[PDB]
């Protein structure tokens, strides 16, 4: 029934899909401004130059933090507006604006949990392949320590990279995200500078900070089961368990990358000296969970890597855009919990999309919504049962955002955005949240 006293109850959002004023206060170009003004990229044509104005308005978006009882927000700094040349000097106006929203979070008994890198890598960097280079890497390594010597005094959480198979496998991969390039090679040389950058700069922040640091990273995990207990179906599932969680939970738990991934691999694999693996397994003081569904895995020879396809279960309840399966979140907290060392943990992301409209009444009616909270909470308490070190919960997303290829036209938010006039308001599931928290 009840949650632990000391519980971080939170909502999420990062810099891209909210703030707007992209070329204010000496902001540079970012991969996804090139990317979002690419004809043909977002799915309804906008972009986040606008997106919902929290560069100005982040005092409302505090007013709605605290109307829902949340005690932390979860948010991301824009490298962007803080080396704007992506390596080269820093611009103190950037580092200004997130030190009085930090303040205005304080002031406000919210806790701040800050992600360094949500996806919006300086343009300039990725002129120089991006992450595709090692350089990159290192250059990370500097912004993570720039940031944590002027906010280090006051924020205590922080994430390095938020969902790295992400801006990999999506950016360079599959190239459906910014950069938007369409080479396994590139996909995986970047996984691994990704990881190399988490690395460099958790040292860097250790020695940079002016205060002891919980420092995390944050990974999407999908839970992977086969369709059916042949040999065919259950390789399916190992590799796409492989592909997705493990090429990113061993090398971070200094288990090195999994061997049936490199096999399956082969020449595309990255080059890992013994060094950069040891860099990789810096000791972290948390680990973020983001979760949003499952994968049921069928053997697919002829479909592309890691050749798994999903088997569709038309049982389950499906949101505007995915499957629901709360279970699944116990079984990958439990696999964590058992199989690997990270500990304390927190999920990062839970949420989902809508068609939300405003009714007659003025409310937001997103039934489905509510649901999915209740019943992703009620695995959180099985897992917490179990003895899984669980810390906290942030919902994605505090308000509707820019949800990166999707555009505006994709709903998350707990939160209402009218993106005309850039009023905010509470979905009837916020309300309910509001009285959960409450009630814990
Ligand atoms: C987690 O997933 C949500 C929904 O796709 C994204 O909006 C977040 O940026 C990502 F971190």
């Amino acid at each position: 029934e009840r949650f632990p006293a000391d519980f971080v109850w939170g909502a999420a959002t990062a810099a891209y899909q909210i703030e707007g004023a992209v070329r204010e206060d000496g902001r540079g170009v970012s991969i996804w401004d090139t990317f979002s003004h690419t004809p043909g990229k977002i799915a309804d044509g906008t972009t986040g130059d606008v997106a919902c104005d929290s560069y100005h308005r982040y005092g409302e978006d505090i007013g709605l933090l605290n109307a829902l009882g949340m005690n932390a927000y979860r948010f991301s700094i824009a490298w962007p507006r803080i080396v704007p040349l992506g390596a080269g000097p820093i611009n103190q106006a950037g580092l200004d604006h997130y030190s009085r929203m930090v303040d205005a979070l304080l002031g406000a008994g919210l806790q701040p949990f800050v992600t360094l890198y949500h996806w919006d890598l300086p343009q300039p960097l990725e002129d120089r392949l991006g992450w595709g280079s090692r350089a990159t890497a290192t250059v990370f390594a500097e912004y993570a320590d720039i940031v944590v010597r002027q906010l280090g005094d006051r924020v205590t959480h922080w994430a390095t990279l938020n969902e790295p198979w992400c801006s990999a496998m999506l950016g360079y991969y599959l190239g459906v995200h910014a950069p938007g390039h369409t080479d396994l090679k590139r996909g995986l040389e970047a996984s691994h500078n990704l990881l190399l950058g988490h690395g460099l700069a958790v040292q860097a922040m250790r020695a940079a900070a002016p205060q002891p640091l919980q420092i995390g990273i944050v990974l999407n995990l999908t839970p992977t089961y086969p369709a059916s207990d042949s040999p065919e179906d259950v390789a399916a599932a190992r590799r796409f368990d492989g592909f997705v969680n493990r090429w990113f939970l061993d090398p971070l738990a200094g288990r090195g990358y999994p061997q049936d991934m490199l096999d399956y691999y082969g020449a595309a694999a990255p080059q890992a000296n013994p060094e950069d693996l040891t860099q990789i397994a810096a000791p972290l003081d948390w680990l973020g969970v983001n979760y949003y569904e499952r994968m049921r895995a069928v053997d697919a020879p002829d479909a592309s890597l890691p050749q798994a396809q999903r088997l569709d279960d038309p049982d389950l309840p499906h949101t505007a855009d995915r499957e629901v399966y709360p279970e699944g979140l116990y079984d990958i907290l439990l696999r964590l919990h058992n199989d690997y060392p990270f500990r304390p943990l927190y999920i990062t992301e839970n949420g989902c999309a809508l068609h939300d409209e405003i009714a007659e009444d003025g409310g937001i009616h997103d039934g489905q919504r509510q649901a999915f909270f209740e019943a992703h909470l009620a695995q959180l308490q099985r897992a917490l049962a179990a003895g899984v070190p669980l810390k906290g919960y942030f919902a994605w997303s505090l308000l509707d955002n820019f949800e990166w290829a999707m555009g505006l036209s994709m709903r998350y938010g707990i939160c209402y955005t009218n993106f005309e006039t850039l009023e905010r308001r509470i979905k009837d599931s916020g309300y309910w949240l509001r009285d959960f928290i409450a009630g814990q």
